[PDB]
């Protein structure tokens, strides 16, 4: 019985460009395409004839080319296959079926990430679902123009289900984040997501008791700077000056 060597892999069809799909058994005297249900011509198949270094038994391998007009003219139920047969002294045997799939990207995403606003402990999730398309697409993140990369910073990372992750707000600032769907046929990018992240504002403690002054009066100072209000952050709520009466 015949064994495959290098058995025919699934490929994809890149704007229109043909596909090659290798076949090798051992041992070979006849090898065959069935492409649907149906056998492939001889003079399409690209023969190669080889003597096997373990042992004195002849070697047969096959490559045919499938172009873009050849997948999408057939039209049924079940996708394109291309199933390759070898023949011997004892019997038949059959290889996986691989799957030939015309190649492509859609434009309009199923979710793009939305602006949001963030204080500074507090953590983020920035969702992405990539457009359809097959083999289906990688995501990407940039952060402004730079590409984000989750093994630079641990509180940064991108998870199963492609949406970006951050716990924090020092280890990732304000920026415009947009999603990138990566594919064998095109690129496309998302709508960019303002991100900011704001400082709330509260109050320093209270400084030593000034020295009791003329009309009875002394004074106490207080800043906002602890922390100092970032961003859009709103300001401290209250008094710089405190007034209290005191003395002659
Ligand atoms: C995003 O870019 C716009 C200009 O196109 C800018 O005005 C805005 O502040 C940016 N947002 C962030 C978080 O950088």
């Amino acid at each position: 019985l015949p064994h495959f060597l290098v058995e025919p892999e699934d490929v994809y069809i890149v704007k229109n460009k043909p596909v090659l799909l290798v076949c090798k058994a051992v041992p070979a005297t006849q090898i065959f395409f069935k492409c649907n249900g149906e056998w492939v011509r001889q003079v399409d198949h690209v023969i190669e004839r080889s003597t096997d270094g373990s042992n004195g038994l002849p070697t047969m391998e096959v490559r045919i080319n499938v172009s873009r007009q050849q997948v999408e003219k057939v039209f049924g139920l079940e996708e394109y296959w291309c199933q390759c047969v070898a023949w011997s002294s004892s019997g038949t045997t059959k290889s996986q079926k691989a799957y030939i799939r015309i190649a492509y990207l859609r434009k309009n995403f199923e979710q793009e990430p939305l602006a949001k606003e963030v204080s500074l402990e507090q953590g983020i999730v920035l969702p992405c679902r990539p457009p359809e398309g097959i083999p289906p697409a990688e995501v990407e993140w940039l952060r402004n123009e730079d590409l984000v990369d989750p093994s630079l910073d641990p509180n940064v990372y991108i998870t199963r289900e492609h949406s970006l992750v951050v716990r924090q707000a020092r280890l990732a600032d304000t920026a415009n984040y947009t999603c990138v769907a990566k594919n064998i046929v095109a690129r496309r990018r998302s709508a960019s997501a303002a991100v900011i992240v704001y400082v709330d504002g509260s109050w320093s403690p209270w400084s030593k008791w000034s020295a009791c002054g003329l009309d009875c009066t002394h004074w106490r100072s207080r800043e906002c700077s602890d922390p100092a209000p970032r961003n859009g952050g709103e300001e401290c709520q209250g008094t710089d000056l405190d007034t209290r009466n005191c003395c002659v």
